[PDB]
């Protein structure tokens, strides 16, 4: 390790630890920069050479973590836990947690290479024909817009087989090394480490209690959408008492259903709330979508995006033949200057939402960039994922869309309310079972409850139990369908999105009240409210300097996750769906749990290109 980056000498007392922490932070800045820069060069240009460079930067990061953690142990291990300063307790407790730096050199190298290779496999996989299709944009476009049973099947099967099958042996090796690493920090397994970020003894029980409250809304949305699908695909491919085939819901993972709005919309002669065709008619591009998102942030007196953001970001998929990680992300270089998005932006209404999601992450980085590096994080990971989604709730209202020239016609009547709440339910309520189940699967893999011999059997148990879907072709343990979802090979934790989907409605309700808005919660738009801005700004500036339960209390009046704001927002549509399903004679749930659809005639030969 460079002489400049090694730990010096400090006294073995709380006062010494104060000096240790400040010195620790001043070094960490330079090591973080080199890591993030190498990661950017690879994720925007996947090559064997750029992987080698990123692995070399990762190794340096591990060498730094080891040197500083050992010093914390040497000086503090028997005393830091009784330190008078809560904040200090927080940094020393982190510094003595070595993670992958606990591995011996040869295994550290093995671990870093596995990360590179899993990322490559996912982001470069394609589906070839009898020139090959990428996930983004080509397969994503098919799953969103095709109403051909056989074309949808070709895309879902091609993707799952191409991405998932080769990942399995690498994912087994990654799991074992990750657990060996975190075990030496005193965690039972890696999942116990990930859950410890919420600092709550009752986390899994509290999540289980939230889901019991939300499940009836999901079951009612599921039954009404199954019926709408039946009226299009017919009795051969839809069983009104069984699971829905996993490729027909608008999305490769069936995780949100807004792309099948046209098939589900209750009252089709009210205003058309999907504005994608208007964006295309008006000639919107990626640069327009980013500028319009920026202007929502400045309307609240939050920060614009700096020159370095515009000069360095990647806002469209490269047209030069580079392979890239298309799944969107926001980057803090840890130098208080360089902040960037990398998104393969397409011109659609759901992508405008995604732009706001990413720009939320940037705004958090701008607001806490002056805190010590160890505290440049969200209050918990759910808070970081929620910020942009909250502003997108306001943007998507019919009233806001009118203000920005995306929806000419204005109506305020009960049918128009039901259309809007149903469209928002397809986006937010359909996701809840998926946002809950992903880390239940992964926690069972890290604990050993799910060995490699049961990866796919236990994935499909969960997908059917929670989402009420079935795979549309037969699967066995050579398939690794969890591996065909970004966050699994890219080692990104998922329970943050279930947390975020609950939190965002808590935050929206609080900001709408601070704005002085007095109408129905689902019609609030906080645009141009400088008072809502100031309240959100207090959250962002806090970083991880204070317990999330306290930050939440200051913001919304309660110190806990709470489903009541979500239920209040959806109340009218919750009642309407329950009455429609009863009048229609639906069965709620999927009692014919063994059912799978038949194959199309001639499959796969009878599809044009
Ligand atoms: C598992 O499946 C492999 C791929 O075969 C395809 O998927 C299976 C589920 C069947 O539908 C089969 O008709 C398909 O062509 C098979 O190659 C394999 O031999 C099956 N068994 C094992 C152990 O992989
Ligand atoms: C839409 O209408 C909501 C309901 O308004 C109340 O009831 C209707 C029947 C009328 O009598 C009206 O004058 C009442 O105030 C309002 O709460 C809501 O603000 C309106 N929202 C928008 C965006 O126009
Ligand atoms: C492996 C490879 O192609 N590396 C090239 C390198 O030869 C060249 O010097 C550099 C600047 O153009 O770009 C990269
Ligand atoms: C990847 C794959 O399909 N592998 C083979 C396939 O050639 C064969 O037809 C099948 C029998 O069902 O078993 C196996
Ligand atoms: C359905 C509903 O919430 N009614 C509201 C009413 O309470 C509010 O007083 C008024 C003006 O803001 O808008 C309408
Ligand atoms: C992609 O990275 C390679 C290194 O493997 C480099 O030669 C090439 O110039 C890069 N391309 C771009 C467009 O940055
Ligand atoms: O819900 C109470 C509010 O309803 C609306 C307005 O008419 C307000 O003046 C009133 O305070
Ligand atoms: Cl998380
Ligand atoms: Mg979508
Ligand atoms: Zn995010």
């Amino acid at each position: 390790l460079d002489p400049g980056l090694q730990p010096g000498q400090f006294s073995a007392d709380e006062a010494g630890a104060q000096l240790f922490a400040q010195s620790y932070q001043s070094s960490a800045e330079q090591v973080l920069f080199q890591s993030v820069a190498a990661s950017w060069a690879h994720d925007t240009n996947i090559t064997a050479e750029n992987a080698r460079r990123q692995e070399e930067a990762a190794l340096l990061s591990q060498e730094f973590a080891e040197a500083w953690g050992q010093k914390a142990k040497e000086l503090y291990e028997p005393i830091w836990q009784q330190f008078t300063d809560p904040q200090l307790r927080r940094i020393i407790g982190a510094v003595r947690t070595l993670g992958s730096a606990n591995l011996p050199l040869a295994k550290r190298q093995q671990y870093n290479a596995l990360l590179s290779q899993m990322s490559r496999i996912y982001s470069t996989a394609k589906v070839c024909l009898p020139t090959c299709w990428s996930l983004d944009p080509d397969l994503t476009n098919i799953l969103a817009s095709s109403r051909s049973y056989a074309m949808l099947l070709f895309a879902w099967e091609g993707w799952h087989n191409a991405a998932g099958i080769p990942l399995k042996p690498l994912y087994e090796d990654f799991t074992a090394l990750s657990n060996e690493a975190y075990k030496q920090d005193g965690f039972t397994d890696t999942g116990a480490y990930w859950r410890s970020w919420y600092n709550s003894p009752t986390f899994e029980d509290d999540l289980e209690h939230l889901y019991q409250q939300l499940e009836p809304l999901y079951l009612n949305l599921h039954a009404f959408v199954r019926r709408a699908l039946h009226r299009r695909y017919g009795d051969r491919y839809i069983n009104l008492r069984g699971p829905i085939p996993a490729h027909l819901l608008g999305d490769m993972w069936a995780q949100s259903w807004e792309n099948i709005y046209d098939m589900v919309v209750p009252f089709p002669d009210k205003p058309n709330l999907d504005v994608t065709s208007t964006m295309l008619q008006q000639g919107w591009q990626a640069t327009h979508m980013f500028r319009v998102a920026e202007e929502f942030f400045t309307s609240l007196e939050l920060s614009p995006m700096p020159p370095e953001f515009w000069e360095g970001s990647m806002l469209e998929k490269p047209a030069d033949g580079r392979e890239v990680v298309c799944h969107a992300s926001a980057w803090d270089f840890y130098n208080r200057k360089d902040f960037r998005i990398k998104q393969c932006t397409r011109v659609t209404m759901d992508q405008l939402s995604t732009v706001h999601h990413e720009m939320g992450h940037i705004q958090y980085y701008l607001q806490y960039k002056d805190l010590p590096v160890s505290l440049r994080r969200g209050a918990n990971p759910g808070f970081h994922e929620a910020i942009g989604d909250v502003l997108a709730l306001s943007v998507s209202t019919p009233e806001h869309l009118h203000k920005i020239g995306l929806l000419d016609r204005v109506t305020n009547d009960t049918e128009s309310d039901i259309n809007y709440l149903l469209k928002m339910a397809l986006e937010k309520i359909a996701f809840l079972p998926f946002g809950y189940l992903v880390d239940q699967w992964r926690w069972g893999v890290f604990s050993g409850r799910t060995p490699p011999s049961r990866y796919n059997f236990d994935w499909w148990y969960l997908r059917t139990k929670y989402q009420g879907i079935c795979p549309p072709v037969t699967r066995n343990e050579t398939h690794f369908d969890a591996g065909a979802k970004f966050h699994v090979p890219n080692v990104t934790p998922y329970i943050r999105y279930f947390v975020s989907f609950v939190l965002q409605f808590q935050f929206h309700e609080a900001l709408c009240k601070e704005a002085g808005y007095e109408g129905p919660l689902h019609q609030c738009d906080i645009y141009r409210s400088t008072k809502a801005g100031a309240k959100l700004r207090k959250v962002l500036r806090a970083g991880s300097s204070r317990p999330w339960q306290e930050v939440l209390k200051d913001m919304v009046g309660l110190d806990a996750l709470d489903a009541q704001p979500l239920l209040k927002y959806f109340q009218l549509v919750t009642q309407w769906l329950q009455e429609q399903n009863q009048q229609n004679g639906e069965v709620l749930g999927w009692p014919e749990y063994q059912w799978h659809p038949p194959l199309p005639d001639n499959y796969p030969e009878g599809i044009d290109l």
